[PDB]
């Protein structure tokens, strides 16, 4: 279907945030990525550009204002005064008040809704914003690590020009919060893989299928720990194939958290960079408008080169495994190299279990009409 063009949003403050002491999410982590690809001469491949600053206007087509007029409020030196609002819209542990928090948003925010626009427009094949795919956030409230539903946000621009617009999502952790904001339409379908049992969000049972007009419309893959580059995908390709005979939608925007890579420190999945790729290789034969966004991703060495090599990939463009000289080079030792190796803890999804979720999955997509 040729080399697609790919325009890539990047904003260098991005790095600057900071979730606090301990907190395993490290905004750091999108610059790690951004030199690294740069460092690889991928930006002679791609336009670059500065993502706008989402305003409160553009977030209000989700959330609701109350919890937008409390994330523009809401500092580290007036926090004490907010205690119950800070209660009910769930910040202060896994979301804490930080310095900049709503600028942060904004950022991550307008990447995504500046991509869908520009596929929109039909100036682009594919727009990546590695800053988004906050896939937990809700209405009015805030949920692991996310505030601000960029993925809402951005389907919901996707959805002016496009009837129907496909939601897959990688990352280790169910896509709790896309799959409520759509649960009772066809208009999107959204399909997560994710570690299923005692783990963070607690959602995302196979029997959870939509409600409504999208009942059959959400498609959940519940997996258990130590999932590998073969198993993972041995069941991606089939689903995704049928997901998109039967759905035929439009417009894709995929969730790429990498926390989902082997030595997550969050994650308990056993993929490489390769298998993770691979993914991204499968949605890009559909020859669709596609939205690739971050996630979760914790490991942060292994984040920068899942998303570098997924650059590269969205750009059909083969580099070598050998790392080039970068800002962060020390943080890929001791083998400074771009691809990882597999562990050797077990995969506790048998063959068996594989094919036996698949096929129940193939059975509500014969439902669609
Ligand atoms: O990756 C994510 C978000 C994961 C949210 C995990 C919340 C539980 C947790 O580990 N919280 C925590 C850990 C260390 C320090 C502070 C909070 N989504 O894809
Ligand atoms: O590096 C970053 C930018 C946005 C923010 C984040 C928070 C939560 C999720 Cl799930 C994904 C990304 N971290
Ligand atoms: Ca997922
Ligand atoms: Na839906
Ligand atoms: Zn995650």
């Amino acid at each position: 279907g040729g080399k697609k063009k790919v325009c890539y949003y990047y904003d260098g403050d991005i790095g600057n945030y900071y979730y606090g002491q301990g907190h395993p999410m490290k905004p750091h982590r999108i610059r790690m990525t951004h030199n690294l690809l740069l460092n690889y001469g991928l930006y002679r491949k791609m336009e670059i550009y500065r993502p706008h600053k989402a305003t409160a206007e553009e977030m209000t087509k989700y959330h609701s204002d109350e919890y937008i007029k409390f994330l523009r409020s809401i500092r580290p030196d007036n926090m004490s005064e907010y205690s119950k609002q800070m209660q009910r819209f769930n910040v202060g542990e896994d979301c804490p008040v930080f310095d900049g928090l709503f600028e942060f948003c904004q950022l991550s925010t307008g990447g995504s809704v500046a991509g869908a626009v520009k596929l929109n427009r039909q100036q682009t094949d594919m727009a990546v914003n590695w800053a988004g795919g906050l896939h937990h956030a809700k209405k009015s409230e805030a949920s692991g690590f996310c505030y601000v539903n960029d993925i809402v946000l951005a389907i919901l621009e996707l959805l002016k020009y496009h009837q129907r617009v496909l939601y897959i999502d990688i990352d280790i952790h169910h896509g709790d919060g896309v799959e409520e904001a759509f649960y009772t339409t066809d208009r999107v379908m959204t399909v997560s893989f994710h570690k299923y049992g005692e783990y963070f969000p607690g959602t995302g049972d196979l029997r959870d299928i939509g409600a409504g007009k999208g009942k059959y419309y959400a498609v959940n893959f519940p997996m258990r720990d130590g999932i590998d580059d073969e198993s993972y995908g041995q069941i991606f390709k089939p689903i995704i194939s049928k997901v998109m005979e039967m759905y035929q939608p439009s417009a894709v925007v995929l969730q790429c958290g990498a926390d989902s890579l082997s030595g997550d420190r969050l994650g308990c999945f056993n993929l490489t960079v390769k298998g993770h790729a691979k993914c991204v290789e499968v949605v890009k034969t559909f020859n669709l408008p596609l939205l690739m966004l971050g996630g979760g991703g914790y490991t942060i060495r292994n984040v920068a080169r899942c998303w570098t090599y997924e650059t590269a990939v969205a750009l059909d463009c083969e580099i070598p495994n050998e790392l080039p000289y970068n800002d962060y080079f020390e943080y890929f030792g001791p083998d400074f190299k771009l691809h990882i190796s597999p562990s050797n803890m077990t995969n506790q999804n048998t063959p068996e279990y594989m094919e036996k979720i698949k096929q129940r999955l193939f059975e509500n997509l014969r439902m669609l009409p």
